[PDB]
Protein backbone atom coordinates (compact mmCIF):
# COMPACT_ATOMS: atom_id res chain seq x y z
CA UNK A 1 0.00 0.00 0.00
CA UNK A 2 1.12 3.63 0.27
CA UNK A 3 3.66 4.02 3.08
CA UNK A 4 3.30 6.13 6.29
CA UNK A 5 4.09 9.27 4.28
CA UNK A 6 1.88 9.97 1.29
CA UNK A 7 -0.28 12.43 -0.58
CA UNK A 8 -4.06 12.11 -0.79
CA UNK A 9 -5.25 14.27 -3.69
CA UNK A 10 -9.01 14.77 -3.52
CA UNK A 11 -10.89 15.46 -6.77
CA UNK A 12 -14.21 14.92 -8.52
CA UNK A 13 -14.62 12.29 -11.22
CA UNK A 14 -17.24 10.28 -13.06
CA UNK A 15 -17.13 6.70 -11.80
CA UNK A 16 -19.05 3.43 -12.18
CA UNK A 17 -18.15 0.74 -9.59
CA UNK A 18 -21.52 -1.00 -10.20
CA UNK A 19 -21.82 -0.15 -13.89
CA UNK A 20 -23.72 3.09 -13.38
CA UNK A 21 -21.77 6.23 -14.24
CA UNK A 22 -22.01 9.05 -11.71
CA UNK A 23 -19.90 11.95 -10.50
CA UNK A 24 -18.29 11.46 -7.09
CA UNK A 25 -15.52 12.47 -4.70
CA UNK A 26 -12.39 10.48 -5.50
CA UNK A 27 -9.04 9.95 -3.72
CA UNK A 28 -5.97 9.68 -5.95
CA UNK A 29 -8.32 8.72 -8.77
CA UNK A 30 -10.66 6.20 -7.09
CA UNK A 31 -13.72 6.26 -4.80
CA UNK A 32 -12.87 3.42 -2.55
CA UNK A 33 -9.73 5.35 -1.70
CA UNK A 34 -6.24 3.78 -1.85
CA UNK A 35 -5.33 1.36 0.93
CA UNK A 36 -3.12 3.24 3.40
CA UNK A 37 -0.65 1.14 5.41
CA UNK A 38 2.16 1.40 7.94
CA UNK A 39 3.60 -0.41 10.97
CA UNK A 40 2.82 0.06 14.65
CA UNK A 41 4.91 2.97 15.91
CA UNK A 42 5.14 4.60 12.51
CA UNK A 43 4.66 8.31 12.33
CA UNK A 44 1.92 9.07 9.62
CA UNK A 45 2.21 12.15 7.45
CA UNK A 46 -0.78 12.13 5.14
CA UNK A 47 -0.94 15.28 3.04
CA UNK A 48 -4.52 15.91 1.93
CA UNK A 49 -4.55 17.93 -1.26
CA UNK A 50 -8.02 19.37 -1.92
CA UNK A 51 -8.64 19.90 -5.63
CA UNK A 52 -12.42 19.50 -5.52
CA UNK A 53 -14.48 21.64 -7.89
CA UNK A 54 -18.00 20.38 -7.25
CA UNK A 55 -19.96 22.39 -4.69
CA UNK A 56 -22.91 19.98 -4.48
CA UNK A 57 -20.56 17.32 -3.07
CA UNK A 58 -18.76 20.20 -1.23
CA UNK A 59 -15.41 21.59 -2.45
CA UNK A 60 -14.21 21.59 1.12
CA UNK A 61 -13.13 18.46 2.96
CA UNK A 62 -11.83 17.11 6.23
CA UNK A 63 -10.57 13.61 6.92
CA UNK A 64 -10.96 11.42 9.96
CA UNK A 65 -8.71 8.43 10.64
CA UNK A 66 -11.16 5.98 12.14
CA UNK A 67 -9.91 4.13 15.18
CA UNK A 68 -6.71 6.09 15.90
CA UNK A 69 -6.67 7.72 19.34
CA UNK A 70 -4.76 10.78 18.16
CA UNK A 71 -3.46 11.39 21.69
CA UNK A 72 -1.63 14.73 21.59
CA UNK A 73 -2.97 15.39 18.10
CA UNK A 74 -6.67 16.12 18.67
CA UNK A 75 -6.47 18.69 15.86
CA UNK A 76 -5.92 15.89 13.31
CA UNK A 77 -8.98 13.83 14.24
CA UNK A 78 -11.00 15.23 11.34
CA UNK A 79 -14.51 16.06 12.65
CA UNK A 80 -15.47 19.33 10.93
CA UNK A 81 -16.20 22.15 13.40
CA UNK A 82 -15.19 19.82 16.22
CA UNK A 83 -11.42 19.51 15.80
CA UNK A 84 -10.81 21.75 12.76
CA UNK A 85 -12.37 23.88 10.04
CA UNK A 86 -12.64 22.18 6.63
CA UNK A 87 -9.73 22.38 4.19
CA UNK A 88 -10.56 24.71 1.31
CA UNK A 89 -10.37 23.80 -2.37
CA UNK A 90 -7.04 24.81 -3.88
CA UNK A 91 -5.39 24.18 -0.52
CA UNK A 92 -3.75 21.24 1.24
CA UNK A 93 -3.39 20.31 4.89
CA UNK A 94 -1.03 17.86 6.58
CA UNK A 95 -2.34 15.23 8.96
CA UNK A 96 0.74 14.30 10.97
CA UNK A 97 0.30 11.91 13.88
CA UNK A 98 1.93 8.83 15.40
CA UNK A 99 0.36 5.40 15.97
CA UNK A 100 2.13 3.78 19.16
CA UNK A 101 0.27 1.17 21.07
CA UNK A 102 -2.16 0.61 18.17
CA UNK A 103 -2.27 -1.96 15.36
CA UNK A 104 -5.03 -3.55 13.34
CA UNK A 105 -7.66 -2.58 10.79
CA UNK A 106 -8.99 0.96 10.32
CA UNK A 107 -10.20 3.30 7.57
CA UNK A 108 -10.29 6.95 6.61
CA UNK A 109 -13.15 9.03 5.29
CA UNK A 110 -14.36 12.58 5.01
CA UNK A 111 -15.84 13.80 8.27
CA UNK A 112 -17.57 16.76 6.69
CA UNK A 113 -21.27 16.35 6.37
CA UNK A 114 -22.29 13.30 4.29
CA UNK A 115 -19.34 13.75 1.90
CA UNK A 116 -17.90 10.33 2.69
CA UNK A 117 -21.06 8.80 1.20
CA UNK A 118 -20.19 10.51 -2.08
CA UNK A 119 -16.83 8.65 -2.26
CA UNK A 120 -14.16 10.06 0.15
CA UNK A 121 -13.41 6.85 2.03
CA UNK A 122 -10.72 4.20 2.04
CA UNK A 123 -9.18 1.34 4.11
CA UNK A 124 -6.30 1.96 6.54
CA UNK A 125 -4.18 -0.87 7.96
CA UNK A 126 -1.43 -0.71 10.55
CA UNK A 127 0.58 -3.92 10.74
CA UNK A 128 2.24 -5.28 13.86
CA UNK A 129 5.82 -6.55 13.23
CA UNK A 130 5.38 -8.95 16.16
CA UNK A 131 1.65 -9.69 15.84
CA UNK A 132 0.50 -12.25 18.48
CA UNK A 133 -1.71 -14.02 15.92
CA UNK A 134 0.96 -14.06 13.22
CA UNK A 135 1.34 -17.83 13.51
CA UNK A 136 -2.36 -18.28 12.67
CA UNK A 137 -2.08 -17.26 9.02
CA UNK A 138 0.15 -17.26 5.92
CA UNK A 139 -0.97 -14.25 3.88
CA UNK A 140 -1.78 -10.70 4.99
CA UNK A 141 -1.23 -7.93 2.44
CA UNK A 142 -3.06 -5.59 0.04
CA UNK A 143 -5.18 -8.44 -1.33
CA UNK A 144 -6.66 -9.73 1.92
CA UNK A 145 -8.30 -6.40 2.72
CA UNK A 146 -12.05 -6.49 2.08
CA UNK A 147 -14.05 -3.26 2.00
CA UNK A 148 -17.84 -2.96 2.09
CA UNK A 149 -19.57 0.05 0.57
CA UNK A 150 -23.19 1.22 0.25
CA UNK A 151 -23.24 2.88 -3.22
CA UNK A 152 -25.97 5.33 -4.31
CA UNK A 153 -26.72 6.44 -7.84
CA UNK A 154 -27.88 9.80 -6.55
CA UNK A 155 -25.53 12.15 -4.69
CA UNK A 156 -25.88 12.45 -0.91
CA UNK A 157 -27.27 16.01 -0.89
CA UNK A 158 -29.56 15.35 -3.89
CA UNK A 159 -31.37 12.21 -2.77
CA UNK A 160 -33.61 11.64 0.28
CA UNK A 161 -32.43 12.90 3.68
CA UNK A 162 -32.81 9.26 4.72
CA UNK A 163 -32.25 7.03 1.59
CA UNK A 164 -33.61 3.78 3.05
CA UNK A 165 -31.42 1.59 0.85
CA UNK A 166 -28.36 1.76 -1.39
CA UNK A 167 -28.56 1.00 -5.12
CA UNK A 168 -25.69 -1.47 -4.78
CA UNK A 169 -23.30 -3.01 -2.31
CA UNK A 170 -19.65 -2.60 -3.25
CA UNK A 171 -17.17 -5.28 -2.16
CA UNK A 172 -13.59 -4.11 -2.75
CA UNK A 173 -14.89 -1.34 -5.00
CA UNK A 174 -17.10 -3.47 -7.23
CA UNK A 175 -20.63 -4.80 -7.23
CA UNK A 176 -23.97 -4.86 -9.02
CA UNK A 177 -27.29 -3.03 -8.85
CA UNK A 178 -30.60 -4.74 -9.81
CA UNK A 179 -30.18 -2.94 -13.14
CA UNK A 180 -26.53 -3.77 -13.91
CA UNK A 181 -26.26 -7.50 -13.24
CA UNK A 182 -23.42 -7.94 -15.76
CA UNK A 183 -21.13 -5.44 -14.02
CA UNK A 184 -17.71 -6.86 -13.10
CA UNK A 185 -17.39 -8.34 -9.63
CA UNK A 186 -14.38 -8.22 -7.32
CA UNK A 187 -12.31 -11.37 -7.19
CA UNK A 188 -10.36 -12.47 -4.12
CA UNK A 189 -7.72 -15.09 -4.77
CA UNK A 190 -6.65 -17.81 -2.36
CA UNK A 191 -4.23 -20.65 -2.93
CA UNK A 192 -4.98 -24.20 -1.68
CA UNK A 193 -3.61 -24.99 1.77
CA UNK A 194 -2.96 -21.35 2.60
CA UNK A 195 -4.43 -19.40 5.51
CA UNK A 196 -5.37 -15.77 4.98
CA UNK A 197 -5.91 -12.93 7.38
CA UNK A 198 -8.81 -11.11 5.71
CA UNK A 199 -9.43 -7.59 7.01
CA UNK A 200 -13.16 -6.83 6.72
CA UNK A 201 -13.95 -3.11 6.92
CA UNK A 202 -17.28 -1.41 6.60
CA UNK A 203 -17.00 1.99 4.93
CA UNK A 204 -20.79 2.12 4.99
CA UNK A 205 -22.88 5.25 5.45
CA UNK A 206 -26.16 3.46 6.68
CA UNK A 207 -26.42 -0.40 5.97
CA UNK A 208 -25.09 -3.02 8.21
CA UNK A 209 -24.08 -6.20 6.40
CA UNK A 210 -24.46 -9.88 7.03
CA UNK A 211 -21.19 -11.19 5.62
CA UNK A 212 -20.59 -14.83 4.70
CA UNK A 213 -18.59 -17.02 2.33
CA UNK A 214 -20.12 -20.16 0.84
CA UNK A 215 -18.50 -23.36 2.12
CA UNK A 216 -16.07 -21.60 4.45
CA UNK A 217 -15.82 -20.83 8.15
CA UNK A 218 -14.10 -17.76 9.58
CA UNK A 219 -11.90 -17.38 12.69
CA UNK A 220 -12.19 -13.84 14.07
CA UNK A 221 -8.90 -12.58 15.54
CA UNK A 222 -9.63 -8.84 15.64
CA UNK A 223 -12.57 -6.53 16.31
CA UNK A 224 -12.35 -2.77 15.70
CA UNK A 225 -8.56 -2.85 16.03
CA UNK A 226 -8.55 -4.89 19.25
CA UNK A 227 -6.82 -8.30 19.26
CA UNK A 228 -9.50 -10.88 19.95
CA UNK A 229 -9.42 -14.42 21.27
CA UNK A 230 -9.90 -16.72 18.24
CA UNK A 231 -13.63 -17.30 17.59
CA UNK A 232 -14.84 -19.64 14.85
CA UNK A 233 -17.77 -18.13 13.01
CA UNK A 234 -20.31 -18.93 10.28
CA UNK A 235 -21.29 -15.39 9.32
CA UNK A 236 -20.61 -11.87 10.49
CA UNK A 237 -23.05 -9.03 10.91
CA UNK A 238 -20.91 -5.92 10.56
CA UNK A 239 -22.30 -2.45 11.21
CA UNK A 240 -21.15 0.84 9.70
CA UNK A 241 -17.49 1.63 10.44
CA UNK A 242 -16.83 -1.66 12.25
CA UNK A 243 -13.90 -3.94 11.37
CA UNK A 244 -13.02 -7.62 11.83
CA UNK A 245 -9.97 -9.63 10.92
CA UNK A 246 -10.87 -13.25 10.29
CA UNK A 247 -8.67 -16.11 9.20
CA UNK A 248 -9.80 -18.25 6.31
CA UNK A 249 -8.11 -21.50 5.28
CA UNK A 250 -8.31 -22.32 1.59
CA UNK A 251 -9.08 -25.93 2.49
CA UNK A 252 -12.15 -26.55 0.31
CA UNK A 253 -12.18 -27.97 -3.23
CA UNK A 254 -10.58 -25.72 -5.83
CA UNK A 255 -13.55 -23.74 -7.12
CA UNK A 256 -15.29 -20.35 -7.19
CA UNK A 257 -17.29 -19.43 -4.06
CA UNK A 258 -19.81 -16.64 -3.55
CA UNK A 259 -18.80 -13.95 -1.04
CA UNK A 260 -22.03 -12.43 0.31
CA UNK A 261 -22.62 -9.08 2.00
CA UNK A 262 -26.39 -8.83 2.47
CA UNK A 263 -27.56 -5.36 3.65
CA UNK A 264 -30.34 -4.99 6.24
CA UNK A 265 -32.40 -2.86 3.82
CA UNK A 266 -32.37 -1.56 0.24
CA UNK A 267 -31.70 -4.15 -2.48
CA UNK A 268 -31.48 -7.33 -0.39
CA UNK A 269 -30.86 -10.85 -1.66
CA UNK A 270 -28.49 -12.04 -4.37
CA UNK A 271 -30.54 -12.12 -7.57
CA UNK A 272 -28.33 -11.36 -10.56
CA UNK A 273 -25.28 -11.55 -8.34
CA UNK A 274 -25.85 -8.27 -6.45
CA UNK A 275 -24.45 -7.92 -2.92
CA UNK A 276 -21.74 -10.39 -3.99
CA UNK A 277 -18.06 -10.96 -4.79
CA UNK A 278 -15.91 -13.94 -5.77
CA UNK A 279 -13.56 -16.19 -3.80
CA UNK A 280 -11.44 -17.93 -6.43
CA UNK A 281 -9.06 -20.79 -5.66
CA UNK A 282 -5.97 -20.89 -7.87
CA UNK A 283 -6.84 -23.29 -10.66
CA UNK A 284 -10.51 -22.39 -10.64
CA UNK A 285 -11.92 -21.12 -13.94
CA UNK A 286 -12.70 -17.43 -14.36
CA UNK A 287 -16.49 -17.83 -14.12
CA UNK A 288 -19.20 -16.89 -11.66
CA UNK A 289 -19.75 -19.24 -8.72
CA UNK A 290 -22.79 -21.52 -8.47
CA UNK A 291 -22.24 -22.58 -4.88
CA UNK A 292 -25.34 -22.24 -2.70
CA UNK A 293 -25.68 -20.37 0.56
CA UNK A 294 -26.36 -22.57 3.59
CA UNK A 295 -27.93 -21.73 6.95
CA UNK A 296 -25.66 -19.99 9.43
CA UNK A 297 -25.19 -22.18 12.52
CA UNK A 298 -22.37 -20.16 14.13
CA UNK A 299 -23.41 -16.50 13.71
CA UNK A 300 -21.04 -13.98 15.25
CA UNK A 301 -22.42 -12.66 18.52
CA UNK A 302 -20.56 -9.71 20.03
CA UNK A 303 -21.12 -11.33 23.43
CA UNK A 304 -18.85 -14.17 22.34
CA UNK A 305 -15.98 -11.72 21.61
CA UNK A 306 -13.20 -11.35 24.17
CA UNK A 307 -9.90 -9.46 24.15
CA UNK A 308 -6.93 -11.62 23.31
CA UNK A 309 -5.08 -10.08 26.25
CA UNK A 310 -6.70 -9.73 29.68
CA UNK A 311 -8.01 -6.16 29.80
CA UNK A 312 -9.76 -4.82 32.90
CA UNK A 313 -13.11 -3.11 32.51
CA UNK A 314 -12.79 0.43 33.89
CA UNK A 315 -14.63 1.04 37.14
CA UNK A 316 -16.31 -1.51 39.40
CA UNK A 317 -18.36 -4.67 38.57
CA UNK A 318 -21.68 -3.00 39.37
CA UNK A 319 -24.13 -0.83 37.46
CA UNK A 320 -22.94 2.76 37.76
CA UNK A 321 -19.87 1.57 39.63
CA UNK A 322 -17.99 4.35 37.88
CA UNK A 323 -16.85 7.97 38.37
CA UNK A 324 -19.22 9.51 35.81
CA UNK A 325 -22.26 7.75 34.33
CA UNK A 326 -24.36 9.21 31.53
CA UNK A 327 -27.52 7.93 29.84
CA UNK A 328 -28.28 8.99 26.26
CA UNK A 329 -32.01 9.42 25.80
CA UNK A 330 -32.63 9.17 22.10
CA UNK A 331 -35.33 11.17 20.16
CA UNK A 332 -36.65 12.18 16.73
CA UNK A 333 -39.15 14.78 15.55
CA UNK A 334 -39.08 14.06 11.83
CA UNK A 335 -36.22 15.67 10.09
CA UNK A 336 -33.87 15.78 13.00
CA UNK A 337 -32.35 13.53 15.65
CA UNK A 338 -31.95 14.25 19.37
CA UNK A 339 -29.78 13.17 22.28
CA UNK A 340 -30.91 14.29 25.74
CA UNK A 341 -33.23 16.88 24.22
CA UNK A 342 -30.54 18.31 21.96
CA UNK A 343 -30.00 18.01 18.22
CA UNK A 344 -26.39 18.62 17.21
CA UNK A 345 -25.64 21.43 14.77
CA UNK A 346 -22.04 22.39 13.78
CA UNK A 347 -20.76 25.51 15.58
CA UNK A 348 -18.98 28.17 13.49
CA UNK A 349 -15.84 28.03 15.61
CA UNK A 350 -14.51 24.47 15.92
CA UNK A 351 -14.76 23.16 19.49
CA UNK A 352 -11.00 22.60 19.70
CA UNK A 353 -10.44 26.25 18.78
CA UNK A 354 -13.12 27.37 21.23
CA UNK A 355 -11.22 25.68 24.07
CA UNK A 356 -7.81 26.89 22.89
CA UNK A 357 -9.29 30.39 22.75
CA UNK A 358 -10.42 30.29 26.35
CA UNK A 359 -13.49 28.06 26.62
CA UNK A 360 -13.54 26.98 30.28
CA UNK A 361 -16.46 24.53 30.51
CA UNK A 362 -19.48 22.84 28.95
CA UNK A 363 -21.67 25.91 29.47
CA UNK A 364 -19.34 28.02 27.31
CA UNK A 365 -18.65 25.49 24.54
CA UNK A 366 -21.01 25.56 21.54
CA UNK A 367 -23.38 24.19 20.49
CA UNK A 368 -25.17 24.40 23.84
CA UNK A 369 -26.71 21.18 25.14
CA UNK A 370 -24.48 18.96 23.00
CA UNK A 371 -21.27 19.23 25.00
CA UNK A 372 -20.34 17.29 28.12
CA UNK A 373 -17.38 17.86 30.41
CA UNK A 374 -15.34 14.81 31.28
CA UNK A 375 -12.84 14.81 34.16
CA UNK A 376 -9.43 13.34 33.34
CA UNK A 377 -8.24 9.98 34.67
CA UNK A 378 -11.76 8.78 35.47
CA UNK A 379 -13.97 5.83 34.61
CA UNK A 380 -16.95 6.53 32.38
CA UNK A 381 -20.07 4.49 31.69
CA UNK A 382 -22.57 5.43 28.98
CA UNK A 383 -25.90 3.83 28.13
CA UNK A 384 -27.82 3.95 24.83
CA UNK A 385 -31.41 2.76 25.64
CA UNK A 386 -33.01 1.71 22.38
CA UNK A 387 -36.25 3.85 22.13
CA UNK A 388 -38.60 3.72 19.16
CA UNK A 389 -38.64 7.49 19.36
CA UNK A 390 -35.48 7.17 17.25
CA UNK A 391 -36.23 5.52 13.86
CA UNK A 392 -33.43 3.81 11.97
CA UNK A 393 -32.35 1.23 14.51
CA UNK A 394 -30.04 -0.43 15.03
CA UNK A 395 -27.93 2.71 15.49
CA UNK A 396 -24.18 2.01 15.48
CA UNK A 397 -22.64 4.52 17.88
CA UNK A 398 -19.05 5.61 17.67
CA UNK A 399 -16.67 7.23 20.12
CA UNK A 400 -13.60 9.19 19.00
CA UNK A 401 -10.24 9.15 20.80
CA UNK A 402 -10.93 5.94 22.73
CA UNK A 403 -11.73 2.28 22.49
CA UNK A 404 -14.53 1.29 24.85
CA UNK A 405 -15.58 -1.83 26.74
CA UNK A 406 -19.01 -3.18 25.78
CA UNK A 407 -20.33 -4.28 29.18
CA UNK A 408 -23.76 -4.96 27.64
CA UNK A 409 -24.30 -5.86 23.98
CA UNK A 410 -27.34 -5.46 21.73
CA UNK A 411 -29.69 -8.45 21.89
CA UNK A 412 -28.43 -9.43 25.34
CA UNK A 413 -29.46 -8.70 28.95
CA UNK A 414 -26.06 -9.62 30.36
CA UNK A 415 -23.62 -7.18 31.96
CA UNK A 416 -20.05 -8.44 31.56
CA UNK A 417 -17.65 -6.61 33.92
CA UNK A 418 -14.87 -9.17 33.54
CA UNK A 419 -14.52 -10.35 29.92
CA UNK A 420 -16.10 -7.85 27.47
CA UNK A 421 -14.35 -6.92 24.21
CA UNK A 422 -13.24 -3.40 23.55
CA UNK A 423 -14.06 -1.66 20.27
CA UNK A 424 -14.93 1.77 18.90
CA UNK A 425 -18.25 1.16 17.13
CA UNK A 426 -21.17 -0.59 18.77
CA UNK A 427 -24.73 -1.44 17.71
CA UNK A 428 -27.18 -0.01 20.24
CA UNK A 429 -29.71 -2.67 19.31
CA UNK A 430 -33.43 -2.06 18.96
CA UNK A 431 -36.75 -1.60 21.14
CA UNK A 432 -38.56 -4.92 20.97
CA UNK A 433 -35.51 -6.55 22.46
CA UNK A 434 -35.51 -3.92 25.21
CA UNK A 435 -31.84 -3.30 24.44
CA UNK A 436 -29.78 -1.02 26.60
CA UNK A 437 -26.26 -1.26 25.21
CA UNK A 438 -23.81 0.08 27.75
CA UNK A 439 -20.16 0.99 27.37
CA UNK A 440 -17.24 2.12 29.49
CA UNK A 441 -13.95 3.91 29.00
CA UNK A 442 -11.25 5.71 30.97
CA UNK A 443 -10.53 9.35 30.17
CA UNK A 444 -6.87 9.02 29.17
CA UNK A 445 -6.86 11.36 26.15
CA UNK A 446 -7.38 15.12 26.79
CA UNK A 447 -9.37 17.00 24.16
CA UNK A 448 -12.78 17.35 22.47
CA UNK A 449 -14.08 14.06 21.05
CA UNK A 450 -17.14 13.30 18.94
CA UNK A 451 -19.70 10.67 19.93
CA UNK A 452 -22.35 9.92 17.31
CA UNK A 453 -24.29 7.42 15.29
CA UNK A 454 -22.22 6.23 12.36
CA UNK A 455 -25.15 6.21 10.01
CA UNK A 456 -23.95 9.36 8.29
CA UNK A 457 -27.47 10.47 7.31
CA UNK A 458 -28.39 10.47 11.01
CA UNK A 459 -25.20 12.27 11.98
CA UNK A 460 -26.06 14.94 9.42
CA UNK A 461 -29.45 15.21 11.10
CA UNK A 462 -27.94 16.00 14.50
CA UNK A 463 -27.73 12.55 16.10
CA UNK A 464 -24.45 13.43 17.86
CA UNK A 465 -22.82 14.77 20.99
CA UNK A 466 -19.40 16.06 21.96
CA UNK A 467 -17.25 15.09 24.93
CA UNK A 468 -14.94 17.85 26.13
CA UNK A 469 -12.38 15.67 27.91
CA UNK A 470 -10.21 17.35 30.54
CA UNK A 471 -10.65 20.91 29.25
CA UNK A 472 -7.78 22.35 31.35
CA UNK A 473 -5.10 20.08 29.81
CA UNK A 474 -6.60 20.34 26.29
CA UNK A 475 -4.65 23.29 24.84
CA UNK A 476 -1.33 22.21 26.38
CA UNK A 477 -1.79 18.54 25.52
CA UNK A 478 -2.54 19.28 21.85
CA UNK A 479 -0.05 21.75 20.31
CA UNK A 480 -1.47 22.92 16.96
CA UNK A 481 0.60 23.57 13.79
CA UNK A 482 0.34 26.88 11.91
CA UNK A 483 -1.50 25.23 9.01
CA UNK A 484 -4.25 24.21 11.46
CA UNK A 485 -4.63 27.73 12.81
CA UNK A 486 -4.96 29.01 9.24
CA UNK A 487 -7.78 26.56 8.33
CA UNK A 488 -10.64 28.62 9.75
CA UNK A 489 -9.60 32.03 8.40
CA UNK A 490 -9.28 30.64 4.88
CA UNK A 491 -12.52 28.67 5.20
CA UNK A 492 -14.65 31.48 6.61
CA UNK A 493 -13.50 33.85 3.87
CA UNK A 494 -15.07 31.54 1.29
CA UNK A 495 -18.50 32.46 -0.09
CA UNK A 496 -21.34 29.97 0.68
CA UNK A 497 -21.14 28.53 -2.86
CA UNK A 498 -17.58 29.40 -3.95
CA UNK A 499 -16.75 26.69 -1.40
C1 LIG B 1 -24.95 11.77 -8.22
C2 LIG B 1 -26.09 12.60 -8.79
O1 LIG B 1 -26.84 13.21 -8.02
N1 LIG B 1 -26.22 12.64 -10.11
C3 LIG B 1 -26.87 13.76 -10.76
C4 LIG B 1 -28.05 13.31 -11.61
O2 LIG B 1 -29.01 12.64 -10.79
C5 LIG B 1 -28.69 14.54 -12.27
O3 LIG B 1 -29.73 14.14 -13.15
C6 LIG B 1 -27.62 15.34 -13.05
C7 LIG B 1 -28.14 16.61 -13.67
O4 LIG B 1 -28.25 16.49 -15.08
O5 LIG B 1 -26.53 15.68 -12.18
C8 LIG B 1 -25.89 14.50 -11.67
C1 LIG C 1 -20.36 18.91 -13.78
C2 LIG C 1 -20.56 17.98 -12.60
O1 LIG C 1 -19.84 16.98 -12.48
N1 LIG C 1 -21.51 18.29 -11.72
C3 LIG C 1 -22.02 17.29 -10.81
C4 LIG C 1 -23.49 17.03 -11.04
O2 LIG C 1 -23.69 16.55 -12.36
C5 LIG C 1 -24.02 15.99 -10.01
O3 LIG C 1 -25.44 16.00 -10.06
C6 LIG C 1 -23.59 16.33 -8.56
C7 LIG C 1 -23.81 15.19 -7.57
O4 LIG C 1 -23.09 14.01 -7.94
O5 LIG C 1 -22.19 16.68 -8.50
C8 LIG C 1 -21.90 17.76 -9.38
C1 LIG D 1 -16.32 -25.93 12.52
C2 LIG D 1 -17.84 -25.96 12.51
O1 LIG D 1 -18.47 -25.33 13.36
N1 LIG D 1 -18.44 -26.67 11.55
C3 LIG D 1 -19.21 -25.98 10.53
C4 LIG D 1 -20.35 -26.85 10.01
O2 LIG D 1 -21.20 -27.23 11.09
C5 LIG D 1 -21.15 -26.06 8.96
O3 LIG D 1 -22.13 -26.91 8.37
C6 LIG D 1 -20.23 -25.47 7.86
C7 LIG D 1 -20.96 -24.45 6.99
O4 LIG D 1 -20.14 -23.95 5.94
O5 LIG D 1 -19.09 -24.78 8.45
C8 LIG D 1 -18.34 -25.60 9.35
C1 LIG E 1 -27.99 7.32 35.15
C2 LIG E 1 -28.30 6.13 36.05
O1 LIG E 1 -27.75 5.04 35.84
N1 LIG E 1 -29.16 6.31 37.05
C3 LIG E 1 -30.57 5.97 36.91
C4 LIG E 1 -31.26 5.93 38.28
O2 LIG E 1 -31.20 7.22 38.88
C5 LIG E 1 -32.72 5.49 38.13
O3 LIG E 1 -33.30 5.32 39.42
C6 LIG E 1 -32.83 4.18 37.34
C7 LIG E 1 -34.26 3.82 37.00
O4 LIG E 1 -34.82 4.75 36.08
O5 LIG E 1 -32.11 4.28 36.09
C8 LIG E 1 -30.72 4.59 36.27
C1 LIG F 1 -41.73 22.36 13.97
C2 LIG F 1 -41.19 21.48 15.08
O1 LIG F 1 -41.76 21.46 16.17
N1 LIG F 1 -40.10 20.76 14.82
C3 LIG F 1 -38.80 21.23 15.25
C4 LIG F 1 -37.83 21.24 14.05
O2 LIG F 1 -38.25 22.21 13.10
C5 LIG F 1 -36.42 21.56 14.52
O3 LIG F 1 -35.52 21.49 13.43
C6 LIG F 1 -36.01 20.56 15.60
C7 LIG F 1 -34.61 20.82 16.12
O4 LIG F 1 -34.39 22.22 16.29
O5 LIG F 1 -36.92 20.65 16.72
C8 LIG F 1 -38.27 20.31 16.37
C1 LIG G 1 -32.50 23.15 11.72
C2 LIG G 1 -32.85 24.24 12.72
O1 LIG G 1 -32.08 25.19 12.89
N1 LIG G 1 -34.00 24.13 13.36
C3 LIG G 1 -35.07 25.06 13.08
C4 LIG G 1 -35.49 25.77 14.37
O2 LIG G 1 -34.43 26.61 14.82
C5 LIG G 1 -36.76 26.61 14.16
O3 LIG G 1 -37.24 27.06 15.42
C6 LIG G 1 -37.85 25.79 13.46
C7 LIG G 1 -39.07 26.63 13.09
O4 LIG G 1 -39.87 26.89 14.23
O5 LIG G 1 -37.34 25.23 12.23
C8 LIG G 1 -36.26 24.32 12.46
C1 LIG H 1 -34.92 2.50 29.98
C2 LIG H 1 -33.64 1.69 29.99
O1 LIG H 1 -33.69 0.46 29.98
N1 LIG H 1 -32.50 2.39 29.99
C3 LIG H 1 -31.59 2.33 31.12
C4 LIG H 1 -31.83 3.50 32.08
O2 LIG H 1 -33.09 3.36 32.72
C5 LIG H 1 -30.73 3.60 33.14
O3 LIG H 1 -30.83 4.85 33.80
C6 LIG H 1 -29.33 3.48 32.55
C7 LIG H 1 -28.26 3.34 33.60
O4 LIG H 1 -28.05 1.98 33.96
O5 LIG H 1 -29.25 2.32 31.70
C8 LIG H 1 -30.16 2.41 30.61
C1 LIG I 1 -35.52 8.22 9.86
C2 LIG I 1 -34.98 6.90 9.28
C3 LIG I 1 -36.01 5.82 8.88
C4 LIG I 1 -35.51 4.48 8.32
C5 LIG I 1 -33.99 4.19 8.13
C6 LIG I 1 -33.50 2.85 7.59
C7 LIG I 1 -33.00 5.31 8.52
N1 LIG I 1 -31.69 5.14 8.38
C8 LIG I 1 -33.46 6.66 9.09
CU1 LIG J 1 -13.76 7.74 14.56
CU1 LIG K 1 -15.84 7.11 11.47
CU1 LIG L 1 -28.44 6.10 13.58
CU1 LIG M 1 -16.84 10.08 13.65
Amino acid sequence: GIGPVADLTITNAAVSPDGFSRQAVVVNGGTPGPLITGNMGDRFQLNVIDNLTNHTMLKSTSIHWHGFFQKGTNWADGPAFINQCPISSGHSFLYDFQVPDQAGTFWYHSHLSTQYCDGLRGPFVVYDPNDPAADLYDVDNDDTVITLVDWYHVAAKLGPAFPLGADATLINGKGRSPSTTTADLSVISVTPGKRYRFRLVSLSCDPNYTFSIDGHNMTIIETDSINTAPLVVDSIQIFAAQRYSFVLEANQAVDNYWIRANPNFGNVGFTGGINSAILRYDGAAAVEPTTTQTTSTAPLNEVNLHPLVATAVPGSPVAGGVDLAINMAFNFNGTNFFINGASFTPPTVPVLLQIISGAQNAQDLLPSGSVYSLPSNADIEISFPATAAAPGAPHPFHLHGHAFAVVRSAGSTVYNYDNPIFRDVVSTGTPAAGDNVTIRFRTDNPGPWFLHCHIDFHLEAGFAVVFAEDIPDVASANPVPQAWSDLCPTYDARDPSDQ
